[PDB]
This record gives C-alpha cells, sequence and structure tokens, in this order.
C-alpha cells in the first residue's frame, strides 16, 4: 500500500474549517505513508478562465475561437499553458484526488470551478468515445470533501435545500464519473459556523478517523438512483 | 411597458452560437421597446475568485479572513470593489436577468460562477430573512439559456446524462430561487455543434420566437418535485 494522494483544495483562509479539515488530511495521510500533493488554488491564485491564454501554439481556427477544439488540440500538441499541464502532472500520478472546499452556491467555488474546466480537457480526462466508465482517468479514486452553511436537516428530501445528494450530482456523476474516476462517499460537514467547539474538533476528528481506513472502502454507484432515489 | 433586461453573457467567441443567442435576444427585445443591458464577462476579463480583493479599503478583521461575513459587512458599509457593485445595479434595475453559457461539467463557465459567487452577496441577493420565495430580489425573472455538446436523447432520466433538469437544480433552485427570482423556464439549446444549419437556425428562431411573449410567461414550480419527480 504505497499510494499517491493529490489534494485539490480551495480556501482563501489557513485557519478556516476547511484548512483544518485540508491539514489532517495532510497528517493522516503522510502518517500512514503516503504520498500527498496539495494544489492550494487560492495560494497559487489559480486562473479560473477558459481563454485563448490557454493554448501558446498555432490555433487550430484562429478567427473562431473554439476552447473545447482548441484545447484538445494543444494538449495532444503539448501547447497548452503550463499551469494547466503542471495540474495534469500531479492528477496522473495520484491514486486519490481529495476537493477540499466550502460549498457555494450548491457547487464548488469559482476558482475550483476553474480547475475543473481547464484541467480536465479532452485528450486528458476524458475522450469522445472514452467517457463515463470509459473515462481515461479510470483506475482513480475522488472524493468530495464539503463543507456547509447550512445544516443536515435543511439538507434533507424535505428540508428547504433538498437532499445534499442533490447538489452533488453535477460533480460525481457529470464531472468525476464522466471522467473515469471512481467515487468514494463524500464527505460533508455540515455548518461548523454554526457547531459548538466541541462538535467541529467532533467533525474534524471524524474526517481524520475516516481516512484511517480510506483505502479500504469501495466507490458508490455513481448513479441517478444513488442521487435522487427512485 | 419600460421593462429592464441584464444578459449577462459567458462566452470567449461573438461568432459562437451563443454569441448568436445572446444577439438575438439584444435584437429582439431592444425591437421590443425594452431596455437591455449585457454584461460580457470574459470581454471584461470578470474576475471570478471569491478574494479579500473584494473588499475595498480595511477588512473587519484581516487577522482571519471570512468572505461571506466580509462582504456582507462591506455591502452594508458600501465598500465593495467597484467590478461587483457595477453589476449589482444592473441586477437591481433589471426586471429579467438572463443567462447566456454553454454548459461546463453540468454547470455554468467559472467566470460565471464567478459572477454568481462574487456580485450574489449577502444583503444584496439574499439574508436572514428572505430566501427562497423571500429572497431580496423577489419581483425579478430569471432564466438559464443554456447550450449543451450533448444531445437531448442522452439528456433524459435514463440517458447517460440523466434528466437536464438534474443538473438545473443547483443553478435554478439552489441559486436563482434562493434569491428571490421567479424562474421561467430554461431555454437549453441542444447539441447545436453536431446539428444542421437548418436545426440550428431553428433553434435559434425558437428563441428569438421565444423571446416574442416571453413578458406573458409563467414561471416554472421550482420545486424538488419539478427537478427531480415523475
Ligand atoms: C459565496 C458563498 C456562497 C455560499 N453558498 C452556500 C450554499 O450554496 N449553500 C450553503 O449551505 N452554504 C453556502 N455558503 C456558506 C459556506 O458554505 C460556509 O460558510 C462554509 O462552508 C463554512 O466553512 P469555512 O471553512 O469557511 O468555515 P469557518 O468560518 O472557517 O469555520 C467555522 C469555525 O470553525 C473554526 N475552526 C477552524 N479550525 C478548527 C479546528 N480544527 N477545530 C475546531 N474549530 C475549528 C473556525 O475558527 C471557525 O470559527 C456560501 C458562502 C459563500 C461565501
Ligand atoms: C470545459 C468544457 C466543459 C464542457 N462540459 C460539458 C458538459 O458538462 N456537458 C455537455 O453536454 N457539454 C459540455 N461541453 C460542450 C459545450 O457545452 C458545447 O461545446 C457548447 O455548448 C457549444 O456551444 P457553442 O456556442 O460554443 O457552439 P459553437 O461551436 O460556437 O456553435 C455551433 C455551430 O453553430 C453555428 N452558428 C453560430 N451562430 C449561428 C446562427 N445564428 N445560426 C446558425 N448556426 C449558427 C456556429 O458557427 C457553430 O458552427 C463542455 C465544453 C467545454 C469546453
Ligand atoms: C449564499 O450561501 C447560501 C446559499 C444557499 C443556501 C445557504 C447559503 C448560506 O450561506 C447559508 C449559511 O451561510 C448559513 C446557513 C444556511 O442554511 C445557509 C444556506 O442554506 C445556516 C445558518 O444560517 C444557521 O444555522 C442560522 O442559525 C448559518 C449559516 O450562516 C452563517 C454565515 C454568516 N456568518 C451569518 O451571518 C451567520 C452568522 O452564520
Ligand atoms: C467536458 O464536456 C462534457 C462533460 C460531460 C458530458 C459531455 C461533455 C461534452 O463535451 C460532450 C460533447 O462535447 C459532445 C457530446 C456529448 O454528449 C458531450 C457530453 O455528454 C455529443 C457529441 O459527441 C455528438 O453528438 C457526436 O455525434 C458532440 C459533442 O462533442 C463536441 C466535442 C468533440 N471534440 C467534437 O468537436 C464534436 C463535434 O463536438
Ligand atoms: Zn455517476
Ligand atoms: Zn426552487
Amino acid at each position: 500500500a504505497g499510494k499517491k494522494v493529490l489534494i485539490v483544495y480551495a480556501h482563501q483562509e489557513p485557519k478556516s474549517f476547511n484548512g483544518s479539515l485540508k491539514n489532517v488530511a495532510v497528517d493522516e495521510l503522510s502518517r500512514q505513508g503516503c504520498t500527498v500533493t496539495v494544489s492550494d488554488l487560492y495560494a497559487m491564485n489559480f486562473e479560473p478562465r477558459a481563454t485563448d491564454k490557454d493554448i501558446t501554439g498555432t490555433l487550430s481556427n484562429p478567427e473562431v475561437f473554439n476552447y473545447g477544439v482548441e484545447t484538445h488540440e494543444a494538449y495532444k500538441q503539448r501547447s497548452l499553458a503550463s499551469d494547466i499541464t503542471d495540474e495534469q502532472k500531479k492528477v496522473r500520478e495520484a491514486d486519490l484526488v481529495i476537493f477540499q472546499f466550502p460549498l457555494y452556491w450548491f457547487s464548488v467555488p469559482a476558482i475550483l470551478k476553474g480547475w475543473m474546466d481547464r484541467v480536465l480537457c479532452q485528450g486528458f480526462a476524458f475522450d469522445i468515445p472514452g467517457f463515463y466508465d470509459s473515462g481515461l482517468l479510470q483506475g482513480k479514486l475522488a472524493l468530495l470533501s464539503v463543507t456547509t452553511g447550512g445544516t443536515a436537516e435543511m439538507y434533507t428530501k424535505t428540508g428547504v435545500n433538498g437532499d445534499s445528494r442533490y447538489f452533488l450530482w453535477p460533480l460525481q456523476h457529470g464531472t468525476l464519473h464522466f471522467c473515469g474516476f471512481k467515487v468514494l462517499a463524500p464527505q460533508i460537514s455540515f455548518a461548523p459556523e454554526i457547531a459548538s467547539e466541541e462538535e467541529r474538533k467532533g467533525m474534524v476528528a471524524a474526517w481524520s478517523q475516516r481516512l484511517q481506513t480510506i483505502w479500504k472502502e469501495e466507490p458508490i454507484p455513481c448513479t441517478a438512483h444513488w442521487h435522487f432515489g427512485q
């Protein structure tokens, strides 16, 4: 069990709850002897915008810019911007990719959305054909570790926000599964801002605890039924 | 009449199918006598990252940075960065906000995600109280005009991508409904890229044609049931 983990981390403040979850991941995975890398997006001033700056070569059509076409061709030619290919190396080497982030509008913060848009390009993360179970990152695991303002009860079928799993669909299925990841069950730390000090440490320790045995876990069945029920 | 429309547009290429949909909207709504404003995020090099540059002057806590709180206060205290307040003014004035974008990872392109993250701050778009039915943008309509790479066949309950309504939930319900918008039926232009000019013109025309009677429309019931039910 010599494993490589990439944590893609998206919080502005090292002393945040997200920051603590990120750090206990690094501590506990390091302790196990795993190889660990963190992409700290805000600290890298990570570029989120999909633009023609992401290709440095001769464009396939320089008069009508098609991001998807130009990045696919640029990946094959190796003329992608280097901040993109630096992240791809990290992914390629990883056995597990953990995403650590606060929920922003039922989704990831824009800086991490940009990571997904720019890094997971055609040719690297998927092809046509070559997606979902035939996606190019098959054999890798991914895991969303999410924090929320709202409560667990708010994130139920009958609660105001609907079930937590509803908002996971575009990320777990439309992105990770599409790229061929197997998806481990999400870690959702609900409403730490509201929680007591003891409840906070508890949530942190539950994460650290889960990580002790993460390599023994099976992935979820990443299906409409899992996310939405019958 | 005197209706005000903001189009928030997220495409790199003026000649794109998205560009054409935005321009038809400008043309037809202008023709009707509406007041029309376009936020061209890519042309504006719109900042998507939520950072402490979003607050001008001195922060409520320069030691430990909490984006939500710092921007809550800054809105209340009129100290938000001008790119944000410029956008908020456009929204405040609008009766209808149309979002025009290609689908990126079952969601909006990161640059548009950044607009939602940074522009729809606490105190402007929502508060305790005032969310969902009572959110601070009540009285306004919102409409998502999405283009996809995938076919309508794939975006069904049993198709590989699941029902298009599944990916609408975080946008329509978690974001737009949450802020008080009444949400018009989405405009989904499926797989323009592989369609014939005959079918493309048809999609553009349905859009122009739909815009003729947009102000007569009923909002969808923006419910978990509308999105996931039978
Ligand atoms: C733009 C935006 C959009 C948002 N959209 C949504 C949304 O759609 N849905 C939703 O539910 N929420 C939403 N939120 C709220 C957001 O998800 C939460 O504020 C976020 O998840 C909280 O995590 P945090 O790291 O920022 O918390 P923090 O405020 O950093 O943490 C809470 C407390 O934990 C303490 N702490 C830190 N380390 C430890 C430690 N190791 N042990 C114990 N305590 C510790 C911190 O000091 C802090 O007091 C949004 C917020 C923003 C800004
Ligand atoms: C990072 C990334 C992530 C993506 N994720 C997804 C995803 O999760 N799911 C998914 O389904 N797809 C996804 N896509 C694909 C994407 O949604 C489609 O490529 C996009 O919607 C195509 O729209 P467009 O405006 O760019 O098309 P274009 O290529 O610009 O347009 C299609 C054709 O219509 C022509 N046209 C333009 N104007 C007119 C007109 N007025 N009348 C007639 N014809 C006209 C254009 O010239 C062009 O030839 C992703 C793409 C990228 C780059
Ligand atoms: C755009 O963000 C959202 C979008 C959709 C839903 C939501 C949110 C959201 O931000 C959010 C919250 O921030 C919070 C909650 C929440 O449900 C949501 C959403 O559902 C739960 C909460 O309000 C309580 O439990 C109150 O007792 C605490 C928390 O607020 C935090 C953040 C601020 N510091 C706030 O002033 C208060 C002190 O606690
Ligand atoms: C990260 O993007 C995605 C994420 C999840 C699902 C999807 C996509 C996606 O991009 C996507 C597509 O781009 C395309 C399709 C699609 O289903 C998806 C997703 O489901 C359908 C398509 O392949 C055909 O209908 C061909 O007959 C055309 C189209 O391909 C685009 C790009 C190809 N390189 C080629 O240029 C083709 C003409 O258009
Ligand atoms: Zn899946
Ligand atoms: Zn709703």
